[PDB]
């Protein structure tokens, strides 16, 4: 059965104390609209209906998806108003879902089920049961079927014992939701067009409204400050979480890991405390990630050793490499297998080789060292002249003595060995040694200032 | 009405296993007895009475309040006793408020709302409901009228069934405890002198003892060991964390955020997971914090970014601002419109220009340097001869090649150029190229040790 | 009585997803079934008899404790089927405790009752009484004694009723043990040999079955998927976290400290958050550790203060040091007293003497130090030569220039003066200035690249 998704996302959210729309604030590094989009793509819907009110601009540059329908509602009188305006677009022979813009866990096995559940002609209603429902629409039932929604302030003190609630997520055909909608009226304790009301309209009409409910209360939690935002933050990285625990994946620490993006991996990870994945990210077998690491886009094969507080960014890293503690890969950092990086040393567009060790205290910049290379302690590629950048290249096997700063562009052939402490401006022969240095020379009974 | 309070803290901590007083270990980085203090003179105190048996000297070191009234408690004989010691310092016209320096969590609300229930000549108590009273002084009541306390030793099996306790805080006039005061006996289970006879006392003389209950039960919890001491710690930063996300400062996970201290905000600041903040801390606006910083006493600007793993001490840095990762400022350290500091870069008495860049491996101490002056990875400033430190001054436009070093007292020009691996000694003139290189050679053939 | 502890750890770790057997899965750094080890060591075992069908060469490379008897099981044929392959072993004449491998939490204090409570000739069970006791052995009882168990397959509805359950932990005589082993059967709905069918053979001979239950439910939990491995490795912290508290040791956040091997400590030693301590690791008294550090195998001495993110392995640090943040000591790290390390310093096979100070931007490999020396931020020791490693002596009294080379093996006297910027190439004498500078020149107007 064809269908489209329609999201509700004009309503203000004033308790945000925010200069950016609500629906843009991010839940694991993608905005809160965005996981709803998803769901609703994820759950194969043609087209997807966004209504707005404003920050269209801050949306329009957030939200690309391909198949978005923007619907502009300029006052926000009622979810019922809003969806008129999204109506018109609506063809009568699909079926038409309609979703929260700030309710970002909604599961698409939920919205799977409530599909199924809705009959030819009907409507397939969400709700769920509540200890205390105060504030939400109160699910009316006779002889054991759904005949209507009465909202809060309108309801009676006796209709407010009722504690089977309204989530708010629907779903029926395009045609009825039309000849409905068309039939609204703002008679009722806020004045405004209630989309609920048409629940008690196909009733009247003879159609079967059936209800289905949540897996999970988080799954229609709404948010509307950023509290709210922190709880379904904390819901969302524990269930992922847990799927990697059961997936093979050790966390040492399941409360203390976050995951923002995607995560690829191999068998017997050990993923340590504290560690935040962020982008896509593709972790090889047996790879260790020491505890406080952040990872972003970045590959790691297999056997790699991540050490304590190391941050990774576009990077890719071969097998066996080991890095850290304290190390810095930037974009186009690269380390063929078995290369090692130590503590306090940062690489940017710049190739490690095989075997290749940058051990301390080091900047590699717009750099390609080769196999067996050994860098000194403090050595520094000097890859800027204050307007250009220049590439520095280091053949196989040779040996880069401490404190050596390279002057871009130039090469080190294949064997060479270069003094600790030199200055290298010109390209050094293959196996030879190059040298700036000053001998070193001593006066007696040298006495520090006082 | 005038009113005064007295704290007891004269009982000995010995489960804390510490050569430091009980009430001086801290809570949000300050002195349990410190929160109680500032409870009192924030609900009025015109005169802080703190009642002590030991440890006399460090607590006059640690606190500093100038309406603090030092009573002396040689022998701990009761809390009756306790405040028999200060009862003399009490005016005869206004309220006098009890509390205890081991309680820190006791809200003003809720000792305002004491305050206003006690009835005129007579007492206002804090009582609560507990499934387990045990341990706990019984609140005894006739025709709904609190008549009484009765202390867990002295009561019976069926006085011990009542479950509403004396949480230990009161409030009566100064003249009527002075008068209730000089009655106690010691005749009971302890034989100490009990604080709360003057209830019956006061029931006695046809005084009215009215009883109002805390907002939350971690608000009366008193504190004898580290765990219970760790718990109210993580009830206090749950809850400043709240009120943070509530006022519109997003925090990734508020259980791994803490603050010890102050902290002002504009909108949209962003701090992640595991970030500490110390002392005094202003943000501007749209700052982001990642995650696991440590700020203390320090300024941050609208826009500045700190990336992960930074540490930053009585800096100020102005907007745009990009600082981190592995960044570390001291005391001192200054950051004007737009300046960058890199990764292992460390700034201490150092204020670093509009657009100025020091991005690597860096160590800037005693220094002014200009704007859009670039500090090549590796520069380091000699600020010290071993007895004296000196300052180092760097124009604008000045750009310093890699390796430097800056022997102070010294002056690089606006516009110039220092060499990579450049000693720096004398001054430089502007717009010159300063530079003390040995030039490249090369030896052929040259074989590594074996 | 004399008595020997039979752990089976034949089952196959299927919901794993490793290449690592299940019971080698590290729980606080130490392997599953060594916690088991441990604890049957601990009650005061004989021989620990391990009962495993593969993995077997990994098992033997994990476990070397001397009193451990391997026993196979070729096919997982049941426990009663596991049991038999032991019970050849056991001796006439002392108890035999049987547990599991994948159960690491059990405590010596509940095997300890279970033993007290076996009766001549009978059996200690123990049972625990779950909410829903699905999938588990029911304990079936005669006017309140234990009678036998069924197995959930083999159950009827109404004894699936029952919710006291097998935690699967038992003791009983070896003679009795292998007297009903010879008798097991497979004819029951699973078609295995069941160790608890030696309960009902017990009571129909006569034999009095006793049961007692655990302390805590958690010290019955086995482990079958990582999710369920994770969860007692929080309780384990959470439970060593609290009894360091109540020990004296202040942990700023309990839920964000992890001990993985032995923690010995002086009082009043403060922990903030994010800590990790691995292998054998000793604390002097007042020792601070701040946020994010991770201490290996190490010794610190009193009064230490360990700044933020410091990694420590192998060191020793007497009184009164001071090291990071941003600190990297590596086995062979001494440090004497009130010697200070600072941001990006790393020390290997390094001695710093008593006041010594290596505040910045340093790399001390294979170096003995004195007392009240001062190294230069900078100072890279050049202790390797691509073969060999070399040692470099620093005397008393000494300042080394930032950005000093020291190439070992060198000897540098005592009160030298090193200028910044040397490459120090051969020994230095005493109180002499060494040196090997370029003096400083200048270019007019040098205009850098476009
Ligand atoms: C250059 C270096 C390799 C020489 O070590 P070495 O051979 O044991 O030292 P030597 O005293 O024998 O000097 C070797 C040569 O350098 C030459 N030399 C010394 N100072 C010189 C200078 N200023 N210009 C040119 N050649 C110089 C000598 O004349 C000699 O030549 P020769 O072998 O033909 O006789 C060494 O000083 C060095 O810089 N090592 C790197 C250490 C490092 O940073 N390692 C990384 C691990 S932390
Ligand atoms: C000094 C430096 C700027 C020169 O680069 P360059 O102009 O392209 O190099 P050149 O080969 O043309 O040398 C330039 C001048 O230096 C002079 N020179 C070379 N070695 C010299 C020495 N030991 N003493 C004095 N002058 C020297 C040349 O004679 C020449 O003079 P000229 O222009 O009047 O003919 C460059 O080597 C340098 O140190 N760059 C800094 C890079 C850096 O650390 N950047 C930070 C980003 S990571
Ligand atoms: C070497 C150093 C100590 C000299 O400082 P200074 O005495 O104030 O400087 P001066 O201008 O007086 O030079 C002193 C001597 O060095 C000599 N000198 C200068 N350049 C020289 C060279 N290339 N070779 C040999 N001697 C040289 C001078 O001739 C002079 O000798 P004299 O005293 O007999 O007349 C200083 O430049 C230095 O390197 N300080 C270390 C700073 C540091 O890194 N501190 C750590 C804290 S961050
Ligand atoms: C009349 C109606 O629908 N009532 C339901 C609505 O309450 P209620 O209408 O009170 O809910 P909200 O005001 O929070 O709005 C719901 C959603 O609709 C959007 N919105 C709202 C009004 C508008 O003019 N434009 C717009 O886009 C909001 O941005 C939000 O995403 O949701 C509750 C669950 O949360 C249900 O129990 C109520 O039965
Ligand atoms: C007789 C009395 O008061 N009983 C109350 C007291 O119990 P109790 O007297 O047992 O309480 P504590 O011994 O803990 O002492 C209470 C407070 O008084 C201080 N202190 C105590 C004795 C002394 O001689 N000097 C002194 O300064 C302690 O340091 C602590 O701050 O508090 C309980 C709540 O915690 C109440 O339910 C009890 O009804
Ligand atoms: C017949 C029997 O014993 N049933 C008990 C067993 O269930 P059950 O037999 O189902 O338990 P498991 O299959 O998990 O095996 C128990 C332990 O025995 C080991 N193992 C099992 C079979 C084998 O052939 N070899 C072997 O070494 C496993 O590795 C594990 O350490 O434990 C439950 C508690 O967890 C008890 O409530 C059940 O009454
Ligand atoms: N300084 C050298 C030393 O490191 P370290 O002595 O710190 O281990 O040996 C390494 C290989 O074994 C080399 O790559 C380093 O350049
Ligand atoms: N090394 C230079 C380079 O950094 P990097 O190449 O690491 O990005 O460019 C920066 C500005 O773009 C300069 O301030 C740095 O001195
Ligand atoms: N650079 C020096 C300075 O550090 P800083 O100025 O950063 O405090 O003084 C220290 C002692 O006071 C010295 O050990 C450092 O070598
Ligand atoms: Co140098
Ligand atoms: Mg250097």
């Amino acid at each position: 059965n064809a269908m489209s998704v329609v999201i509700l996302a004009a309503g203000k959210g004033t308790r945000m104390y925010s200069d950016l729309p609500k629906v843009l604030h991010t839940l694991a590094g993608k905005a809160m609209v965005q996981h709803v989009i998803d769901a609703a793509n994820e759950l194969g819907a043609a087209h997807v209906h966004l209504v707005y009110g404003h920050g269209g601009d801050l949306l329009k540059q957030a939200l690309k998806d391909d198949n978005l329908n923007w619907v502009l509602q300029a006052e926000q009188l009622g979810t019922g108003h809003a969806m008129q305006q999204a109506a018109p677009f609506f063809a009568d022979d699909e079926d038409i879902l309609m979703l929260y813009g700030d309710v970002p866990l909604i599961s698409v096995e939920t919205l799977q089920r409530l599909r199924d559940a809705k009959p030819q002609g009907g409507i397939g209603l969400l709700t769920v049961k509540l200890d205390d429902p105060t504030g939400y629409g109160r699910i009316t039932r006779e002889n054991g079927k759904v005949t209507g929604i009465v909202e809060h302030k309108d309801a009676t003190d006796e209709q407010r014992q009722i504690q089977e609630i309204n989530t708010g997520i629907l779903i029926a055909n395009g045609a009825d939701m039309k000849r409905w909608l068309a039939k609204l009226t703002n008679n009722n304790a806020q004045g405004e067009y209630y989309i609920t009301d048409i629940i008690a309209l196909a009733y009247q009409e003879g159609r079967e409204i059936v209800a289905v409910h949540p897996q999970r209360l988080s799954e229609v939690e709404g948010v509307n400050n950023r509290l709210q935002l922190s709880r379904l933050e904390r819901v969302y990285q524990s269930e992922q979480a847990e799927k990697l625990l059961l997936a093979g994946v050790m966390l040492r620490d399941p409360a203390r890991f976050d995951l923002r993006g995607t995560l690829t991996h191999g068998r017997d990870v050990e993923i340590d405390t504290n560690v935040i994945i962020e982008g896509n990210v593709t972790l090889g077998h047996r790879v260790k990630i020491g505890t406080g690491c952040v990872i972003k886009n970045s590959v790691i094969g297999d056997d790699c050793e991540i050490s304590p507080y190391t941050v990774v960014e576009d990077a890719n890293l071969a097998a066996a490499c080991t890095i850290g503690p304290f190390a810095r890969l930037r974009p186009g950092a690269e380390l063929l297998e078995g290369a090692h990086v130590g503590n306090f040393v940062e690489m940017k567009k710049a190739r490690l080789g095989k075997g290749s060790k940058a051990g301390h205290l080091t900047y590699l910049g717009d750099a390609e060292i080769g196999d067996n290379v050994n860098i000194g302690a403090g050595t520094i590629t000097c890859n800027y002249d204050g307007a250009n950048k220049f590439k520095t290249i280091i053949g196989d096997d040779v040996f880069v003595g401490s404190d050596t700063q390279l002057v871009a562009p130039v090469t080190v052939g294949k064997g060479a060995t270069i003094a600790a402490g030199t200055t290298v401006t010109r390209n050094v022969g293959e196996n030879a040694l190059a040298i700036s240095r000053v001998p070193q020379t001593q006066k007696e009974g040298w006495r520090r200032p006082v």
